[PDB]
């Protein structure tokens, strides 16, 4: 049996372990966290995530998708709030097959890792990577106290996340070509319980946004009604707008509630623990990270947040890190060797995960937000309806469909262009030849 060692007992790292481990490999994975199946009587995490067709797909193939579906609340559409206008669903698709799910992460964890277990991998939390000696084939771990342990390895994933200490590691040995481009935006998670979010009527089978153009909130609803609420502001206002909020003005919970009441005067009634929350929940930073080399010959290879940490718009990171597992163990399992396995697997998904890093830049502005953007709209619909297996709207292609992320780019760019023109010197629909925009589509986008 070939031997595997993963460092991320995370998403990608416990998808990839389940696959490879029911397929005979012998599996072993750390975890620097402790198992967050063993009971504490400290308090669970509210972090949700949304789960589209291609993390559904994923889970679906290991087994699993039945299991997280069953605590996973449908979001049927977009729930737009901007004061004054009442709030009015923007359905994501055609039916109710074709909606995103709202997951408690640590939820979806606790059943991946059972399902790594099941499956025959061997998992050690609490052991933190250290350092990789590429040339011994031997890594070093240890706890948070330091207490180091090291370990031969044949094989290393690393699917360590965002920060990746393999990542870290390979950049020993080879040169990875990375670039970094920092995001302004910092973000921070507070709580709607389901007493506010019952009393203010919020829609709880929805995503709910509240645009305010360089800094907006979302929601994500929970299985018990309560939303977890993040904002999205700039870490420090910058050197051209002084006046301009940002995170640096929130001096304590006290200037955050009269930002919110001033700012989101709908949702600042909702938020009961806005300035605790605000004060013990640590500021996140975001970025975009562009790797050109993925693998060390057959020994190492990254995937998930730890090859292409991307920024959160397109709520896809976790749907393309479960892709990537997918992919990953398809190409470890029927390669003639790992150093072809692990070429194969990177030549494959690197220009995906491009194509979702500019999609994911891109969707901040769709969210945080015209006269023509609903003449666009409306005859982009009268498309889709006269060619279905043609004109399909980028976020359909990206979150119900499993078309690689750069086809649905380069598909989305041809109709944005169709659109764009089409619209171009015209008032109203009444004055817009169909016909000619639907040769266009028929021209420019093969049937799918
Ligand atoms: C604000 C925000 C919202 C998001 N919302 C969504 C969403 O709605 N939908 C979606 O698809 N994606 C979403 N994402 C992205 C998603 O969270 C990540 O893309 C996803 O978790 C990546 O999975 P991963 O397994 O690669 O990494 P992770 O899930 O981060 O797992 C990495 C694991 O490695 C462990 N680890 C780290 N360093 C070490 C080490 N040195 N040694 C050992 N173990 C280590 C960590 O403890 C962790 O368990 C969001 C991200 C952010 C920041
Ligand atoms: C954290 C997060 C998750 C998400 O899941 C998604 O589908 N989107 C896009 C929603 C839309 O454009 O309406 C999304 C955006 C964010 Cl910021
Ligand atoms: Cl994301």
């Amino acid at each position: 049996a070939r031997q595997v060692t993963i460092i991320g007992a995370g998403l990608a790292g416990t998808l990839v372990a389940r696959l490879l481990a029911r397929n005979g490999w012998q599996v072993n994975l750390f975890e620097r966290r402790p198992d967050p199946r063993i009971e504490t009587g400290a308090r669970g995490r509210s972090i949700n995530l949304a789960l589209a067709e291609r993390g559904a797909h994923a889970l679906r193939l290991a087994g699993l998708e039945r299991e997280v579906l069953a605590e996973a609340v449908m979001m049927r559409g977009r729930m737009v709030h901007v004061p004054g206008t009442p709030p009015n669903l923007q359905p994501y698709g055609r039916d109710d097959s074709e909606v995103i799910w709202s997951i408690n992460r640590d939820r979806l964890n606790r059943i991946l890792l059972d399902g790594a277990e099941a499956a025959g991998a061997s998992i050690h939390f609490n052991l933190g990577l250290d350092s990789v000696d590429f040339a011994r084939q031997r890594l070093t771990l240890s706890n948070v106290s330091g207490e180091r342990l090291e370990k031969r390895f044949h094989l290393l994933i690393g699917a360590d996340g965002c920060n990746s200490a393999v990542r870290q590691a390979m950049a020993s040995v080879v040169d990875l070509g990375e670039h970094l481009e920092t995001q302004p935006h910092g973000y921070k998670e507070l709580q709607i319980t389901p007493e506010a979010s019952a009393q203010f009527n919020l829609e709880p089978n929805a995503l709910h946004i509240w645009p305010h153009g360089d800094y907006m909130c979302i929601a994500l609803p929970n299985l018990d009604r309560s939303f977890t609420v993040t904002l999205f502001l700039h870490h420090q206002s910058p050197a051209a707008q002084p006046a301009s909020p940002s995170f640096a003005q929130l001096v304590d919970g006290h200037a955050a509630r009269r930002f919110f009441q001033r700012q989101f005067p709908d949702l600042s009634p909702m938020l009961d623990s806005l300035e605790q929350d605000f004060e013990h929940h640590p500021t996140g930073k975001l970025a975009t990270l562009r790797l050109t080399t993925w693998h060390v010959g057959g020994q190492a290879v990254l995937l998930g947040d730890a090859a292409h940490p991307m920024v959160p718009f397109h709520g896809q990171g976790m749907n393309c890190a479960l892709e990537d597992a997918v992919a990953l163990a398809e190409h470890l399992q029927s390669a003639a060797d790992n150093a072809s396995a692990l070429a194969a697997f990177t030549a494959q998904r690197q220009p995906d995960a491009l194509a979702i890093q500019a999609m994911a830049l891109e969707n901040y502005v769709e969210m945080s937000s015209s006269p023509t953007y609903l003449l666009e709209r409306e005859l982009g619909q009268i498309m889709a309806q006269r060619q279905p297996t043609r004109f399909i709207p980028r976020y359909s292609m990206v979150t119900f469909s499993r078309l690689p992320y750069a086809q649905a780019m380069a598909r989305g760019q041809i109709q944005e262009q169709l659109l764009k023109f089409a619209v171009a010197n015209h008032s109203d629909l009444t004055s817009i030849n169909l016909d000619a925009v639907e040769h266009e589509v028929t021209r420019c986008l093969p049937p799918l």
